[PDB]
C-alpha cells in the first residue's frame, strides 16, 4: 500500500501529505537540526534538502514558511571557497542566486544557506553548517498514466 496525490493526458503526483509544485515534492520541517543531521533526516524519506533554481521554486515553497524560523536549503560551501554545492547533485547555477544584501558574508569554515525573512523579505542567508534550524526536504515527483 501507498498513497498518493495526483494532479494534471499525464498526471503529476506526491506523496499524499507533500506540497506539490512543477513536478516535485516538498516537506518543510520545523525541528532544530543542524545542516548534515537535517539532510540525514530527508535522504531517510528518500529526499534531498530543498533545491532551488527559479524564484518561481522559491516563490511557491514560501507560503508554507513561518517568518520566524531559518530553512536549510541544499546549498553548501565545505571550504569558504565559493564553491557552493547542492547537496541533491543539481549543478549549481551563480547566475540564479537569491542572497540577502550583504550576504554571504563568511569568509572562514564549512558554511550552508537557509532561507529566511529578514527586512520584509525571504531570501538566503549563509550560516554555519553546525547551526541548528529547520528544514525542507524536497522529492522528485511520480507519473501516471
Ligand atoms: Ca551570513
Amino acid at each position: 500500500h501507498a498513497k498518493l496525490k495526483c494532479i494534471k493526458s499525464t498526471w503529476n503526483c506526491c506523496p499524499i501529505d507533500w506540497r506539490a509544485f512543477q513536478s516535485n515534492c516538498y516537506f518543510p520541517l520545523t525541528d532544530n537540526k543542524t545542516w548534515a543531521e537535517s539532510e540525514r533526516n530527508c535522504s531517510g524519506m528518500g529526499a534531498h534538502l530543498m533545491t532551488i533554481s527559479t524564484e518561481a521554486e522559491q516563490n511557491f515553497i514560501i507560503q508554507f514558511l513561518d517568518r520566524r524560523l531559518s530553512y536549510f536549503l541544499g546549498l553548501r560551501d565545505e571550504n569558504a571557497k565559493g564553491q557552493w554545492r547542492w547537496v541533491d547533485q543539481t549543478p549549481f547555477n551563480p547566475r540564479r542566486v537569491f542572497w540577502h544584501k550583504n550576504e554571504p558574508d563568511n569568509s572562514q569554515g564549512e558554511n550552508c544557506v537557509v532561507l529566511v525573512y529578514n527586512q520584509d523579505k525571504w531570501a538566503w542567508n549563509d550560516v554555519p553548517c553546525n547551526f541548528e534550524a529547520s528544514r525542507i526536504c524536497k522529492i522528485p515527483g511520480t507519473t501516471l498514466n
